[PDB]
């Protein structure tokens, strides 16, 4: 459907856990801890207090991105909004729809497509709770927004997505027909440029151009750097088929290093042509 | 010099994939006629083109193209078997479409726009030596009224080199004082640049032009690209600042050091371009 | 507090000298350089006759983004539009409003976030030049863009914020609610992402959406590149309140070794709650 006007006050409770390999990452119950952490969704003038439970050995914080958060959840040590070992704290995020100030100028709303993160494991940056995991997608819709049938995050960590081995995607399925949403994170040292085969999007705060007097280049490809975060909605297979649709870093050494994907959007009947696994 | 009508036409074209001096590889429409970059491709939203391949190569090769409509087999990937085997012929059909109002109410973007067609298995089965080696090329798909240029440059930052060239050897492009100048920009390889030009600007967005008082494009001079990016903008030839040898480098200082610069030569009526001196 | 319609004719003299350890900056009085250069402010329509004068020892020049200048003010050494050691020249850049063109195309206009820069010192490219420190902002401004309580001009050149040491900022202060204009420039060869806390923006010219129907993309965080220019107004603690609310790039081996500065805003009463 669309999204409805926001306005409410939401709760919930957030972990941060080690995981195998020295990786961490947050979770929504405690022992499901992932990387990505959990996908957030607000409509826009909702607030969300994170109660947040730190089950590690060293201090860790929730950094969001784009939200209204005053400076107590900043999630900085520099502001002792960091949690300690084992302490608790609730993190509160506001939103905000649009509208016109008294000084006749528009004030953008909250809605996007955003990500929060440690800031404080490793390096005053949290350089490393970061390259361990700790990084999630919140997303914040405006009133009216189309709504996918599925969401899938897409985080380019480094050399890697989604903190997982070289060369082992992950993988997202899909039926021809399908409103399918990407949430595309990048975190850490490098640049990357992000492709899907087949498919391409606007420009802009959506991925879908507003109507036929919208300017937003249309693309299949787009340069981020650590912190960028965007976000579209694409209709599987429009124009296109079924199909193995590669998606990869476009950086020549990335993709031949394992920055490489698969948008399997199979026929009504669940096959994909020529896909041989 | 006047306007891009509707499309809808079945148009057909064969292109060669040959081997060039030095291991460089290059796409052509005919034999022997390769070039590096691979010819420009315009369609008009609506086209259908038929790509009747042919690989003269001794080895595989693949034509991969970006933002226009193609089934999974014209993807041009080995993973998904639409390559060319050596002295092989394949048929590659794009498909492009015009923007509309969807079933469910939402709007579905046009194919038009700036786009790029490069190989995918040349030494990697991501293309990575066919791109080094050249096989990369332009597409420029047309909306019903956009306004065609007097001429079309294409300007590929490949790694370290424009268009595959040697360091310091341009390529130069020449104008007259007016004329509107259409520029293809389009980027591979492992590094990210900024394309810079002297004396001119252009609108962030599908064409490069704003599209009335009310568009809010940033207006720029100056572009952060990277692998696969494309992009492209059409210009008034010393549009407020007259004849003169523009420069068009990379920003990255190194970059504009070690000679990916080139020269928007733009002359007056009579021909002259003040303070030209190579 | 709105920008007028342009169309005035304006004169300043500009002077590059070297400065303390190797860096040279731009000036509008002798020994009055900075790093950054000067901020020259400029509404769509005026022309800025700048009288440049060489004090240093080795060839300089001044090119500019964005506006309107013949070849002569191209300011490189391949259009012999270069100052030498000592000497002087005019560097005239113009601007234009917006408008229709007769073939019936809009033609933007100037107003926009720019710079100007070095073109010749060490290589051709003002590659040495630019490194030490020969690169100031330019804002152009269209009749009726709001104007700001105060700019703050930041630089990303190389893995240094305006040419300084490592972790020494600079900081920016303002008062709550105060609208604040913060120019963004990138020289070197890096790449980068900027990013502050607690505050957003749009990503199109002025920094902010002109009313429903601007699409631009609301981002706190940007990648940019060398010769890259953006700007954009805040309203300080806008739905956030007071704090030292840190900026820095988000490439992460930056921010650890020194990218970083803050922006101190003060409750109406002075203080910093956390500070
Ligand atoms: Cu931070
Ligand atoms: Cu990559
Ligand atoms: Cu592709
Ligand atoms: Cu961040
Ligand atoms: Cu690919
Ligand atoms: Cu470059
Ligand atoms: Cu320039
Ligand atoms: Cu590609
Ligand atoms: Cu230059
Ligand atoms: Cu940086
Ligand atoms: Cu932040
Ligand atoms: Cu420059």
């Amino acid at each position: 459907g669309a999204a409805p006007a926001g306005g409410e006050v939401r709760r919930v409770t957030m972990y941060a856990e080690r995981l195998a390999g020295g990786q961490m990452g947050y979770g929504l119950e405690k022992g499901k801890a992932s990387i990505p952490g959990p996908l957030i969704e607000l409509n826009e003038g909702d607030t969300l207090h994170v109660e947040f439970e730190n089950t590690m050995d060293v201090p860790v914080s929730l950094h969001v991105h784009g939200l209204d958060y005053e400076i107590s959840s900043d999630g900085t040590k520099q502001n002792k909004s960091h949690v300690e070992p084992g302490g608790t704290r609730t993190y509160t995020w506001r939103t905000h729809e649009p509208g016109r100030r008294a000084d006749g100028t528009w004030r953008a709303g909250s809605a996007g497509y955003w990500h929060y993160h440690d800031h404080v494991v490793g390096t005053e940056h949290g350089t490393g709770g970061i390259r361990n995991g700790l990084y999630g997608p919140v997303i914040v819709r405006r009133k009216g927004d189309v709504l996918p049938d599925a969401t899938h995050t897409i985080v380019f960590n480094d050399g890697t997505i989604n903190n997982r081995p070289a060369h082992t995607g992950p993988n997202f399925e899909a039926t021809v027909g399908d409103r399918v949403e990407i949430v595309m994170i990048t975190h850490g040292e490098y640049y990357h440029t992000f492709h899907m085969h087949g498919h391409h999007w606007a420009d802009n705060r959506t991925g879908m151009l507003t109507g036929p007097d919208d300017p937003s280049q249309v693309i299949d490809n787009k340069i981020c750097g650590p912190a960028n975060s965007f976000g579209f909605q694409i209709i599987a297979g429009e124009g296109v088929g079924a199909g193995a649709w590669m998606y990869h870093c476009h950086v020549q050494s990335h993709s031949d290093m394992g920055m490489v994907g698969l948008f399997l959007v199979k026929k009504p009947d669940g096959t994909i042509p020529g896909y041989d696994p």
